[PDB]
DNA sequence: GCGGATCAC
DNA sequence: TATGGTGATCCGC
């Protein structure tokens, strides 16, 4: 299938559903938000643009002088991870389009299926219309976690403080390892094929060694990206996927050359909405992002245009922060419609118990309890309460959540809450 | 501190 | 029949 036909089949499958109504509502909000921004771009004067330009150029030179190109950052990504595990262990799924998940929701797909437009976060019953020969195999998350343990053990040899972003995705700072490796005998960097092979001393070679060891240990392929900061490493991690590598050499000109026509949507932090809004200003590549910096410093908040400027200049984090403490812990769940209040109170109490057990495993207590309600029209509400003393048990948590829920049930009385999802979150952990 | 929005994976 | 779960951040109040 092709990008034109797929959008069509999808449109046919989603049309008229409550889900799609909510999407239309959300798109209208995005549209209006854009219209407003445009009303702002209309009332901007050349004088203000000139002044803003000098402000941004000042701060820009401030960035550019501090550009750090001495670190070597790697982003490792297992290719089609979940589906690749499932393919590794069931030969019958060879050369076939598969996805991992349920008929309600798919977690991931293999490249074969991706060619039919089926992808992560897409309901199975739609992907089936995109590809009726698609094989949906159920998730085996424990397996994935285990394989993930195998590759984490390997990544720890190159940066013990590597930063895992998910089960199949991680950031490495291999600077120090490169330094030690430059005077390593051939013995420390020789490995056997599952009768031996040796890897060189360069960054590309270090990553070829990593990918090699991973493929030996798990029978699965990884792609990687190499660059002076996390932002760039993450972007060029995608460049030669699957089973590929790419490096951006640590010179300013290489960074700039790579950035030049890079769609800003590839950058981590630019989602669909920001992409649409920036597109409204004619900004699609990172150089257009640079050229519009003053206008952006007038249309957007400080944090946002500072961030955009970092993107446009090819800057990004050059050190991995050792994982700080979690700021929240939550549990939520979708179900067939629940509208009777007593049942809703039951689900709330259940979620609270589950949450309390999870808090128990990390021995945490917090001061804020938030509930999440999604009605049958996919409208999401959130209701929090912060309390003087920390709470931890299922009874305490349910004590707060119960009242929040009660308030919401009352606000619509005499109508029942028709909800398809409920959740409970706890935060405000102690300093 | 609260709630909606946005984003990553 | 049927459209997820967890965690984080930001902005405007
Ligand atoms: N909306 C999404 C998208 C992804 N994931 C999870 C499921 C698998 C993991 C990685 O999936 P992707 O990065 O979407 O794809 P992949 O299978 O890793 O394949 P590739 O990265 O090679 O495209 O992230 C998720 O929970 N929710
Ligand atoms: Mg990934
Ligand atoms: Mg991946
Ligand atoms: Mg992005």
């Amino acid at each position: 299938l092709d990008k034109e036909k797929i959008n069509k089949i999808i449109m046919e499958a989603t049309k008229g559903s409550r889900f799609y109504g909510n999407e239309l509502k959300k798109e209208k909000q995005v549209n209006q938000r854009i219209e407003n921004m445009m009303q702002q771009k209309a009332q901007i004067t050349s004088q203000q643009l000139r002044k803003a330009q000098l402000q941004v150029d000042r701060f820009a030179m401030e960035l550019e002088q501090s550009r750090n190109l001495s670190n070597t950052i790697v982003h490792i990504d297992m290719d089609a991870f979940y589906a690749a595990v499932e393919m590794r262990d069931n030969p019958e799924l060879k050369d076939k389009p598969i996805a991992v998940g349920s008929m309600s929701m798919l977690s991931t797909s293999n490249y074969h299926a991706r060619r039919f437009g089926v992808r992560a976060a897409m309901p199975g019953f739609i992907a089936k219309r995109l590809c009726p020969q698609l094989i949906i195999v159920p998730p085996n998350f424990d397996k994935y976690r285990a394989v993930s343990k195998e590759v984490k053990e390997i990544l720890a040899d190159y940066d013990p403080n590597f930063m895992a972003m998910s089960l199949d995705e991680a950031y490495l700072n291999i600077t120090k390892h490169l330094e030690e490796r430059q005077n390593w005998p051939e013995d420390k960097r020789r490995y056997f094929i599952k009768n031996s092979v040796v890897f060189g001393t360069s960054a590309q070679e270090v990553v070829k060694e990593i990918r090699f060891r991973i493929e030996q240990k798990t029978t699965l392929t990884a792609s990687a990206g190499i660059a002076p900061n996390t932002m760039l490493a993450k972007v060029c991690s995608d460049k030669n996927k699957p089973n590929g590598q790419y490096q951006i050499l640590p010179n300013r000109q290489a960074v700039m050359d790579f950035i030049k026509d890079l769609p800003i949507r590839k950058v981590s932090g630019i989602g669909k909405v920001t992409e649409k809004m920036l597109k409204a200003l004619g900004i699609i590549t990172c150089t257009e992002l640079y050229q519009q910096r003053a206008l952006l410093s007038l249309l957007f908040s400080e944090t946002s245009w500072h961030y955009f400027l970092h993107i446009s200049l090819g800057l990004g984090s050059t050190h991995l922060t050792r994982d700080g403490e979690r700021k929240s812990m939550s549990v939520e769940r979708t179900f067939s419609e629940i509208n009777k209040a007593e049942e809703q109170y039951s689900l709330c109490q259940e979620l609270c118990s589950e949450l309390a057990q999870d808090l128990q495993k990390e021995r945490l207590k917090g001061r804020t309890v938030t509930i999440k309600l999604k009605n049958v029209n996919f409208e999401v509400k959130t209701r929090a309460s912060t309390v003087s003393s920390v709470v931890s048990t299922a009874e305490e948590i349910f004590a707060i959540a119960k009242e929040l829920l009660k308030t919401e049930i009352d606000a619509d009385f005499p109508h029942p809450l028709r909800l398809r999802l409920m959740g409970v979150r706890i935060s405000s952990f102690p300093n």
